RNA sequence: AUUGAAAGUUCUGUUUCGAAGAAAACCCGCCUCAG
């Protein structure tokens, strides 16, 4: 299992609306995550026929696991919701096993934008690495899934709801399914939160919970 | 190539006209550079 991290200086912040007033998300989904580093591969291809149906040229990656978390202060505002964050910092890990270290690296380095065109960001730096598994009682900062147990005190805690990749497809609306967010509401900011958990990669002290 | 893809809330307008800080008032009364 091979990890990645990667810093990213953003410009003036990203937008990603709710699926079905237009109100936006707190922190990119990890479906925007995997797109983005599926970007440097797919370059220039907009459609390709997964077999079926045309839905995207992103049904290739689904099994990459991603996380992200925040490093400065912003404010979301409504005026479609944004996230500003200008001149901001974004640290964003990738654990998987589909490619070597030399792809993911290579592809790492070819990410642009996250979200829509405006939401530019310039890549500063990356690592890579093998990863080790754990299961005991952790701090981490990067949001993970609605199912997982909390020891510490509720007080910085969010729910969410992001979508499987199975709304990769035109025309189709993908999975319901919740998150938590150990985010400040107002200023935007991360906290670290302690969890047990079962599946545990640690990436070089800040432990990433999946499950 | 990411609930992503496709879009200007843009066009037209004087804070303008008018109204003396003006009138009265002494620096002035005393002193050899001398043998």
């Amino acid at each position: 299992m091979i990890y990645s991290k990667v810093f990213l200086k953003l410009h003036w912040g990203f937008s990603v609306v709710k699926p079905l007033a237009k109100p936006g998300f707190y922190l990119p989904p990890p479906t925007t995550l995997i797109g983005a580093l599926s970007y440097g591969k797919f370059r220039g291809v907009d459609n390709i026929n997964l077999g079926n149906v045309y839905g995207s040229p992103a049904y290739n990656f689904r099994n990459i696991m991603a996380t992200a978390r925040l490093e400065s202060e912003g404010v979301y505002t409504e005026d479609t919701g944004k996230v500003y964050i200008p001149n901001g910092r974004l640290v964003v890990v990738y654990v998987t096993d589909s490619i070597s270290k030399e792809e993911l690296e290579k592809l790492c380095w070819s990410i642009t934008r996250i979200g829509c065109k405006e939401c530019l960001a310039s890549v500063e730096n990356v690592e890579v690495g093998e990863a080790k598994k754990v299961s005991g009682r952790v701090k981490t900062r990067y949001y993970f899934r609605d199912t997982v147990k909390v020891v510490g005190r509720k007080e910085f805690l969010e729910y969410v709801t992001f979508w499987e990749e199975n709304g990769y497809i035109w025309g189709k609306e993908g999975s319901p399914v919740r998150y938590i967010l150990p985010i400040t509401t107002y200023p935007l900011a991360s906290k670290e939160v302690e969890v047990e958990a079962k599946e545990a990669y640690e990436v070089g002290g800040e432990y990433v919970v999946f499950s």
